[PDB]
């Protein structure tokens, strides 16, 4: 690419949507390389994360935890306008694991309250990748305050199985998983603070135990359950992108599988197949492809079941369609 | 579904881990209905030499529950019994199964009930099963109410390149994280009912730090009378599961020649593994040919977990020492 | 196979170098199998592990933590002279994960202070592998006192990708990662002890929490930073061997990737590609191959970021060469 060629490329503005939903995109790329433009506004705000009204001073790309999923194709350029409003109190930046150089972009995007920056990078490697804020000297605090998200760099040809056959999903969800480290007082009750900075020393004491107090999808216990369950129909092909910026996880679809799982997140490494539970190390995204076969409620968990059912790491899928008694049947229903 | 009753049926006799019931690696015929029965026992098990107890919630009376073996596309039909002398509702989630929370949504049985579930084993590999009563899921799992099944390919095991892999022995290591409450003196507490230990146990669990990490339900379980045996030249498959917590198996003195670390037989295996990794909520399988005789240890390779918390087993291998592979050129002696 | 055949093979004595450097070696085997001779003296020694001057009685192969990387080729023999000086206080041995029998050699190498031993084993399996001391009854305590290292058994034809094309590195680093469990007093300050034995009971308590006090590269917090930073240039192909004898890790090059990663560390298992963060279980070594594309400072971390930036698991690369604006550019600098 010449200087002539790079400036000549199409620009395309893309509006983000909140997770677990993903902005519209084409799986197979349309036309040649382009510069895909995205804007995100940073919000520091108090969120409630559990049923006892536990508060976090969230630090949120686009106001959500996780940050939204950005979608591009291989050798496109991602050009992000990152804005830190005058209402915030901390400097922030962004590290895309999908980018090369300057600490993922962190070294170039350090913006105080009241400033903006525009970073462009070439998306040379196909896959799902974490991005997170990373101010020097304070990185784990920003990240565990929920300032992280993911992107997906689709291959220009869309996705393929290990023998090169097309894998085309009908829909795509993004589950961002968050470990929170909320300080308690002597009596075991979670503390509240006036400004984010007040909580700093207390939170580090918690971080250093390496034991989160909460492990949550979409920013809170139960954000993806009940009426906010994810949805599919028997016969639909669903891609579930899962990210964890700081800590290991082990996703599992209770009553399903991952028919094809890029556990490492990278689309040039052939997927694993038929998975019960896959493993995503902290600081990575992964993706699982699954065709639903049975209707009903499913759970989708971090299969450390303490983390899933005590600490908040559980979602639902609501699936419509016809039951298949060949796959499974109750021969004799509970009886005595 | 109508034609399942036309298929051959087979009642299996289960055996206690680490042994695996009789079966053929290559499928003997077209799809069958393979039938199993398991009675759930709520019981006290002693987990270390200090007499620490757990309120075990045990499939077939053992932690882990026994290993069921079927072939891809057979139906596994389980009769699961919750005796009237038990206190809790229980059920079964097979990770191998498709629909209704792996069967959990169809098998909730109160003390004094049975149920029979059937599922088509459509995917080849080793899979976790475990109890999953809504509202108290990890309590049941970390009380030892979990096991595994193996769904062999119809044509048996192969490597990545299509070469048949055929074992002489198979063992099943179920690894258990336990969360035993302690008193003010750091003494493990004892209780008289599963229910009475609940909240104390929940508090230990939320620390995410097991007080014990054991094979076959106890420190030293898989040693001495339950040491696993082989001879130089024999090909052994070591099925390993952990229903709730990561492990990193390692055979001390050997390797995993072929490891399906994810547990799934259509994923080509890793080769020449020193230490492999099985995530909480999965099973994996490691294939090795013994080359050297002696006692081997087999460990979770967080060695604090192996050697302080209980996660070590032994293999006992007969045969001829091979000096090409390894020899002591100078025995330990003065400088 | 036979004693005669073994005796007839050429001998080669090799001098070890201190990590993170690796002794001279050739990627493609020069000639046929030989018996490669190494000598390591065990030193029980005081080491400092942070800027606060926290002190550990290390049990160091060759006097370094990790012990040095030994490099052989597949079906060479490795013949280690192990020496335990009369001045030491404990029995030690060596378990090579690369070796077959008698617990990796631990069974044959138990040496009291004032004794030495010579173990020979045949290097049958290509990959990087942990070695560590393992005295029956005090195995973990030796290992998390720093008594561990790695070896690389290269294929005779050198490294290849999954599809049989040669991968030749320009340089190699060995990053040994250590978890330490350092006892604290009633007011949370780290303790000192007069002999290794004095630290025993207190350390065991910290160990059983499974929460390390420090997580470090090359023996100490910041050991691979400043003027000890690893270095490279744009265009340069770097292999990074990373080991962890006791505890998982999830290595990440900040601003970079793992182009080819043998996450399991074994060269007959095809590498993952395009990795953002890879995973190395406790008890293993792994290797990542990367071509630097951009100049500047990188950090190379365990991507549990609390472990990286609170507990010490972060190293730097200094990289010289020309900035590539096509790969990344700051379209708009922080402003407003
Ligand atoms: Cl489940
Ligand atoms: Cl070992
Ligand atoms: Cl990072
Ligand atoms: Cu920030
Ligand atoms: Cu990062
Ligand atoms: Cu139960
Ligand atoms: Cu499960
Ligand atoms: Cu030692
Ligand atoms: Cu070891």
């Amino acid at each position: 690419a010449t200087a002539a060629e790079i400036a000549a490329l199409p620009r395309q503005k893309v509006e983000l949507v909140d997770p677990p939903f993903v902005h519209a995109h084409s799986q197979v790329a349309e036309g040649g390389p382009k510069v895909v433009e995205f804007t995100m506004v940073i919000e520091e705000k108090k969120i409630v994360i559990d049923d006892a009204g536990t508060e976090v001073h969230a630090m949120a790309f686009n106001g959500t935890v996780p940050g939204p999923l950005m979608v591009v194709h291989q050798d496109d350029y991602l050009e992000l306008t990152l804005i830190n409003p005058e209402t915030n109190t901390l400097m922030h930046n962004i590290d895309f694991h999908a980018a090369t150089g300057a600490l993922g972009g962190g070294g170039l995007t350090e913006i105080n309250p009241g400033e903006k920056t525009i970073l462009r990078f070439k998306a040379t490697k196909p896959g799902v990748f974490v991005y997170h804020c990373a101010p020097p000297g304070m990185v784990p605090w920003h990240v565990v305050s929920g300032m992280n998200g993911a992107i997906m760099v689709l291959p220009r040809e869309g996705l393929h199985d290990g023998k090169g056959k097309a894998l085309t999903y009908d829909k795509i969800y993004y589950v961002g998983e968050q470990d929170f480290y909320v300080p308690r007082d002597e009596n075991g009750k979670y503390k509240k603070y006036e400004a984010p900075g007040d909580a700093y020393e207390d939170t580090v004491k918690v971080m250093r135990t390496l034991t989160p107090t909460h492990v949550v999808f979409n920013g809170a216990v139960g954000a993806l359950t009940g009426d906010k369950a994810m949805t599919a129909a028997v016969g639909e092909k669903v891609l579930i992108v899962h990210s964890q910026a700081n800590r290991d996880t082990r996703p599992h679809l209770i009553g399903g599988h991952g028919d094809y799982v890029w556990a490492t997140g990278k689309f040039n490494t052939p997927p694993d197949v038929d998975q019960e539970t896959w493993f995503i190390p902290g600081g990575a995204a992964g993706a699982a492809f699954y065709t639903f076969q049975q209707p009903g409620i499913y759970a989708y968990v971090n299969h450390n079941l303490i983390e899933a059912f005590e600490l908040g790491a559980a979602a639902h899928f609501k699936v419509t369609g016809e039951w298949n008694d060949d796959l499974m049947t109750s021969v004799l229903a509970p009886s005595g």
